[PDB]
């Protein structure tokens, strides 16, 4: 008689680490057999990490998996053969991964003008799709940002904006879904902010000589703002002020008893976190 | 005197899981003092998974990560304020994760004229990008695949062939690479396989009444082919052969004594792993 198959079957919730193994016996049929094995068409002898174990004094032969990599699923099929026929019978090997976050995105303060560019990523199985809407305001609804003129999404769902505009404030979200649970979803909020600005490029200071030469460097900005002067691009350690304001800070720095080879040009340099500038202010000491 | 800082500093080689603090301490100074933590110019009140340990009599803030998720990524910065100045010192805290398979691709037997998909994710710190380069026997050089006409590559680097030709055939490659590391490859031989097809649409088969009815139905197709014989829908339990052949298989089965309620139109179906087929064999019974 034709050999006829008991129906096999792999675990319900297939998780990375799990083992895996699945035996092909018989119902019925007379010997000798031959068993085969077949993942999607392919021979088995192809994927060593499988190995099967067959006893065929006992009509079965098993299929292990020692630890479960996504590339494992898809269909297992198992082929009896005799003198008098074949039976078959495939399983199926399935998996879900529900998303987790691998760069979650959070709240952002932007420098106008510039190219800023938000992360967002995820992963899980299937690859997680990786969708941005924006809350307007007008009423809390969301609307998808997508890649305009001046905006961007990159294959892994990072949001780049070109010229950064005080257009692109308030909240945002980023939202990871692959079909498996609800999936993920980051409310972050962008704010925008400018970056500083010496009031003026470069300023004459001129003096006769050994006077409290006094210098001026006021700067616009949002706090905090640390300044440093130099000459020549060596730092000044002389005596120097530093008073802040609202809109930025003022910095007043004196030079004590002036001399001809410190004539020349310096250096207000000012750095943040949403930029940097330099002012140079020039000295000459006249007879 | 103006606040000066002892520059600080997150650890090298930085990993998910660990914890991560820096000291903001003084070099010199005057007291009272204020300590004040940023994060990529935002306060670091918003993050509450980071809180900040302050001794203000030891004058140090301390900044503790628990668990390093790759958010943390980015600029601290620590501003110590005074009546006479502030300082302030930023430190960049830095991750890296080279790929690691998510998917990975397999060894592939795909039907003539089906849509095939491989897939091919990974995942990492940045997120990696997948390339697919196929093998030309001509000198087994790589040539980078790419969005044809007739082919794909999806968001996540899963190749889909829309057509299924003899034209993909060989062996093929798929990359991940994020920068960290060489990345990963993967070679897999591509394998081009025909659907099974019978061989005759349906044939009349007529015979006088209580004979042994010979039916026959072979097909062409790669093994195993398993046939099921049918009538209104419903299995044939009765007696039926199923020799094999190269190009496919023969069945031939036969019903003994026949009766005028089974005359009517049988079914030969055949099922395998490229495909599967009918062919609708009628039967006449004359007196
Ligand atoms: C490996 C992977 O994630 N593959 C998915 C596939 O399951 C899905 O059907 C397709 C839709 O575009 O996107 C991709
Ligand atoms: C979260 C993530 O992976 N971001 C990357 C970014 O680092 C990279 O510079 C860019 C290049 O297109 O692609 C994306």
């Amino acid at each position: 008689s034709p050999p006829i198959i008991n129906h096999f079957h792999f675990s319900k919730d297939i998780k990375e680490g799990e083992r895996q193994q699945v035996i092909c016996g018989l119902k019925s049929g007379d010997p000798p057999f031959t068993f085969s094995w077949l993942k999607d068409g392919i021979d088995i002898k192809n994927f060593p990490e499988i190995n099967i174990v067959d006893v065929p004094v006992s009509y079965i032969s098993v299929l292990v998996i020692s630890s479960v990599e996504a590339k494992h699923i898809g269909n297992y099929t198992c082929i009896i053969k005799n003198s008098n026929g074949m039976d078959s019978y495939t399983a199926t090997l399935m998996m879900k991964v529900p998303p987790r976050w691998v760069k979650e995105p959070t709240d952002v303060a932007a420098t106008l003008g510039s190219r800023l560019t938000i992360d967002c990523s995820a992963t899980g199985y299937p690859q997680p799709q990786i969708t941005w809407d924006k809350l307007t305001d007008r009423s809390e609804h969301q609307l998808p940002v997508g890649s305009d003129s001046q905006r961007t999404l990159a294959s892994n769902g990072s949001l780049t904006f070109l010229r950064v505009d005080e257009s692109d404030k308030g909240v945002y979200i980023c939202q990871a879904y692959n079909g498996i649970g609800n999936g993920l979803q980051k409310k972050i909020h962008l704010t925008v902010h400018v970056a500083p600005k010496v009031k003026e490029d470069f300023t004459v200071i001129t003096v006769r000589k050994g006077f409290t030469a006094h210098l001026k460097c006021e700067v616009f900005g949002e706090p905090p703002l640390n300044i440093i002067w130099k000459k020549e691009d060596k730092i000044i350690a002389f005596e120097t002020l530093q008073e802040n304001t609202a809109n930025g800070a003022t910095s007043d720095t004196l030079i004590n008893d002036s001399q001809q080879n410190d004539s020349g040009i310096y250096t207000c340099h000012v750095s943040s976190q949403f930029g940097e500038a330099e002012g140079k202010i020039q000295l000459v000491v006249l007879e």
